[PDB]
């Protein structure tokens, strides 16, 4: 089944997991890694790769982040660099993360749908579900 | 100053602030709203009202919650529905927050943007904050 490691600061990644399984019940498979003030970022690496081994079962990993070009991000490609090139290129890191997109995630776990055909689904449903709203409509 | 209330399913808005919070330090008029497993939905439409209540002055309130359509935007609509016309007009909903919306909301909470500006800048931050990387993109 396709892996997912939600990976940010604080506990957002916990939160998100969190928001999941409230809508839908249970989750599978998903680690989540925080970077907390004070934490060494040359340790968020190897906790990435732990996590992204922990749910590596032959279908990729989505490691899903909170922002492009911070550490979580930063991290998370230069861990990939450095793995089999087997998995490397079963792996996608997608940033903006947010709770349609880990929904979606969800989504492709169970239906077995490829990563990269996942990829692209999850990065069109997150930014289609960004939008704003007020009363003058 | 412009107020800012994350509702979100779970403790998903708590781990957004905190997410914020590691990055730009200790923030200011931000409310967190959350809906577990077990809560009337009925009493998050009093929690949102009373959260928009605790923020609001005068430049307007920015309702981040994460999923369209759901309990959380759902009642935050139906609780600006029936708000005095003076702050109902102000009252921005924006969906699918992520780290950098909030982020860019503190910016403008900071910037003093008018409302109506913000809202369609963070939802602009938001769209072009989803991406994905894989090592196709570095291998040659
Ligand atoms: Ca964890
Ligand atoms: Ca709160
Ligand atoms: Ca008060």
């Amino acid at each position: 089944m396709l892996g997912i490691v939600i990976a940010t600061h604080g506990a957002l990644s916990d939160g998100a997991k969190d928001a999941a399984t409230v809508i839908m019940g249970a989750t599978e498979n998903i680690e989540t890694v925080n970077l907390n003030s004070g934490d060494d970022v040359q340790a968020l690496g190897g906790q990435i790769k732990t996590a992204i081994e922990n749910v590596q079962q032959g279908d990729g990993v989505l490691v899903m982040v909170d922002l492009l070009s911070a550490s979580p991000y930063n991290q998370a490609v230069l861990v990939i660099n450095e793995l089999e090139p087997a998995l490397q290129k079963k792996i996608f890191v997608v940033s903006g993360t947010n709770l349609p997109m880990v929904l979606e995630a969800i989504n492709h776990q169970l239906l077995g749908t490829p990563i990269a055909e996942a990829a692209q689904a999850i990065v069109a449903q997150g930014k289609e579900s960004v939008q704003a709203w007020d009363i003058s409509m």
